[PDB]
């Protein structure tokens, strides 16, 4: 199983200056619950924007730099190595890799942030003619989750 895992705003912004534009602890829990015990694959820029591999799951970084080496990260050097990865594999970022993978993945777990942020990194355009909506769950607003958001699980038609 090969999935995308992304949070993007109303205009598909996912990042701004190496940072997430919004603070949404519920979506952090969503990511932990979905990806704990499985594989995250990310581009080099996405990985270095995080700075450390995420605990309790496999961390795979795609780069052409053959000296790249981090404690806790397995390196791949081509898209084609993604297909050799076992288990449930989530493509985690960034814009480039999503552009490389959005036409290949089985499904997408999207968190839609119901906001318009300033961004410099974008998720690819997609249309619901190609994706059926398996589930659509509103996030609960509260104390620390101040922005409306919605958990979509989209499956390719
Ligand atoms: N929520 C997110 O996902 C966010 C991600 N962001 C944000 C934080 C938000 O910080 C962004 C960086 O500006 C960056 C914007 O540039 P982007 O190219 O989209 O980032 P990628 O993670 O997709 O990294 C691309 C790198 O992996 C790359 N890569 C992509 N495809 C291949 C490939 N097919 N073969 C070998 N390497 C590849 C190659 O790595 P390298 O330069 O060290 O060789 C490439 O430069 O995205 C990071
Ligand atoms: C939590 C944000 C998020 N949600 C969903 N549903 N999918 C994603 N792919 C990302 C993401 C992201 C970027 C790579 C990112 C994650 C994290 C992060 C994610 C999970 N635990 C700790 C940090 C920190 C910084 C980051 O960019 C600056």
């Amino acid at each position: 199983t090969l999935s995308i895992l992304v949070a993007h705003d109303l205009q598909r912004v996912i990042g701004f200056e190496n940072q997430l534009p919004w603070h949404l602890p519920n979506d952090l829990k969503h990511v932990k619950k979905l990806s704990t015990g499985h594989t995250l694959v990310m581009g080099r820029k996405t990985f270095e924007s995080i700075g450390k591999p995420l605990p309790n799951r496999r961390n795979v970084v795609l780069t052409s730099d053959t000296s790249f080496n981090v404690e806790g990260v397995d390196v791949i050097h081509s898209i084609e190595d993604i297909y050799q990865l076992p288990g449930h594999v989530f493509i985690f970022g960034g814009q480039t890799l999503f552009e490389e993978m959005i036409d290949k993945v089985d499904d997408m777990y999207i968190t839609v942030i119901e906001g318009k942020f300033r961004g410099d990194t974008f998720f690819p355009p997609y249309t619901f003619e190609d994706w059926e909506v398996a589930s659509s769950v509103e996030g609960k607003l509260d104390e620390k989750n101040t922005i409306p958001h919605t958990f979509l699980h989209l499956i390719r038609k």
